[PDB]
């Protein structure tokens, strides 16, 4: 099997192809040939040392989709030959062959290909609790959603549109405005050109909004707290551009005395339970055609490739998800 | 009139006490001749220029209690001679006689003393919100009350007991201690002596808590976030021991999903009708005998010695309220 691996912390350059044998799984484990790898911001924190790795050298990638070839003695709810796709393996999910403990894995429904299963898994998952668990967004409520072209955006704009509700999105091009709006966000900033702060007090009557998801991180922070209502809740889930350090809680009182939160989607998705009522949404609406999450083929990248999908990805030029192919 | 005044930031040998006369309340304003005036920690803040105020020299205090002696033209609701306390007026409560705006003035039923009131409205306004609002604490429900046997915290011990809810405090010492299981606390933490998260999981069976009310700050930010469940709330209201700064978001994640808020009574009690809500709530409890907020007589300072009662606030020996007595 081919497995991508990193014994330093660095640039995209870091990565490297190595061959190697599967081991059988644990008890508990199922052993999955993977058809298609998903790519995931949280894989840049790893690979450059934002977020360690238990040890070095080590793998990357905790989502992928395939059929599981192998299953460990104790699993009993999934079989060999099943089509499975998963978000929270161990890390490692960068190879064609990958061993994960079956509780974290979902059974894929036959009109759900393996490509568009690593395309929105993990993403789609974090659209769920976001929007329905961490806040919940009610219909024709307005509020803002950074990066809004981006794997998790353009998620994020289909089921906002699906909720009936006003998604308010932020993009860096004129392009990625057009993707978004067409996804279904109701009115789009474009931070890099526009005055985020005084757009968003014209767009919503200067009643400003309740809620505000912010994946890109030390950027946005003060001006996504001046976009706050008295007492909202500011979501930071998403360290895009730096993490956001140094701060005074103070900052929160003379905002409004605001709410903060940093989530992940180990503090929501925690038990088979969770990971099967969550799925069975997400599922649903990528079955039914509500939320689309088609692949560009420019973003499909062979798995020895991982480097140029990561210097991609890096450079802000992708739009919607991105995947390695086996 | 007699009031005191600063002219430099400093400890509390930097107030004195000046003479001077009324201007006449304009025209949304009351003239009160305090007969009560409140000691808040936040008083310590503006002095020592961590809240630095509009200008130097200036006045402080903006909690008292007394008789309205000349109303403004547009002041319609409160009449010559009506009692009254306030807790938000602009600063210079720390006087014999202050102008404030009629919107912020509750009248204060013959029932209850201008002590008491002096001793407990931004206190116990304070305590309405944080347990009504920020979070609403349920019955039998187990939580975390920083600083239990101080002014808000003692309040706090005895509405907590009130909904049958279960406070655990933190005080620092075995004296404090006692006087917060009497006001009501379900059990205490000696802080200074034991380890306050051990402990909290050992009182909690290792449940730990969904909420955390702490106005301690920098001394214990890290121990509080130790004590909460997975997606619990951080409430920090106070910077006792100093402002909470230099953090990393990261830290909310790491511990759990959690959320965090910086309040202040400005962002809960913004309108007459907010101010009337919470204020008939307290005086209710107050009258009933609920919540007792007697002050210990050695706590009554002369309104010129606001230097002594300033000292003695920050070396923490005292318990409950103080007062200033013009
Ligand atoms: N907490 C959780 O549970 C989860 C958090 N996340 C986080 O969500 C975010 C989105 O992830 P994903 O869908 O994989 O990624 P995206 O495909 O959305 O890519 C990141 C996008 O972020 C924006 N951005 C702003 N500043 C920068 C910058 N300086 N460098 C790079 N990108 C920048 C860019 O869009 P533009 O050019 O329009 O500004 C870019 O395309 C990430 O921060 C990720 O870590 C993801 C999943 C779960
Ligand atoms: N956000 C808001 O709306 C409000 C916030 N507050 C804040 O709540 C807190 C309580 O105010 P109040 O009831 O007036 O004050 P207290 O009477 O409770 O005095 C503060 C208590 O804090 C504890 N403490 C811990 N470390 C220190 C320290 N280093 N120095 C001094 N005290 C320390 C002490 O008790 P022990 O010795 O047991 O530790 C002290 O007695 C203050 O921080 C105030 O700023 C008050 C009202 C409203």
């Amino acid at each position: 099997a081919t497995r991508i691996e990193f014994h330093k912390h660095g640039g995209p350059e870091v990565l490297q192809a190595v061959e190697f044998t599967p081991a059988d799984p644990a008890e508990n484990e199922i052993q999955v040939e993977n058809k298609a790898i998903g790519i995931n911001f949280i894989d840049t924190y790893i690979r450059s040392g934002l977020y360690p790795p238990p040890s070095l050298p080590s793998g990357l990638g905790t989502e992928a989709a395939g059929i599981v070839s192998k299953v460990g003695s104790g699993v009993k709810h999934i079989k060999a030959g099943d089509r499975v796709v998963y978000a929270q393996s161990a890390l490692g999910a960068y190879s064609s062959v990958h061993n994960i403990i079956a509780d974290k894995a979902a059974i894929l429904p036959a009109a759900i290909s393996f490509e568009q299963a690593a395309a929105s898994f993990l993403k789609g998952l974090t659209v769920y609790y976001l929007l329905r668990k961490t806040y919940e967004i009610k219909p024709d409520e307005q509020f803002l959603f950074h990066a809004a072209a981006g794997g998790v955006g353009l998620i994020a704009c289909q089921w906002a549109k699906a909720l009936g509700a006003k998604l308010i999105g932020t993009v860096g091009t004129a392009q990625k405005a057009q993707s978004a709006l067409k996804a279904g966000a109701w009115q789009v900033i474009n931070y890099r050109e526009e005055d985020l702060v005084e757009r968003l007090k014209e767009i919503t009557g200067g009643k400003k909004v309740r809620v505000v998801y912010d994946s890109v991180g030390r950027d946005t922070w003060e001006r996504s707290l001046d976009c706050l209502q008295r007492r909202g809740l500011m979501v930071s889930f998403g360290n895009s551009s730096g993490a956001v350090t140094g701060v005074n809680l103070g900052i929160l009182n003379q905002k409004g005395s605001l709410y903060v939160t940093r989530p992940s989607l180990q503090g929501y998705i925690t038990t088979r339970e969770e990971l099967t009522e969550a799925s069975n949404e997400l599922f649903s609406l990528i079955a039914s055609g509500v939320i689309k999450v088609d692949v560009a083929e420019q973003q499909k990248y062979p798995l020895k490739d991982a480097q140029r999908a990561h210097e991609i990805l890096e450079s802000r030029a992708t739009q919607g998800s991105s995947l390695l192919i086996p």
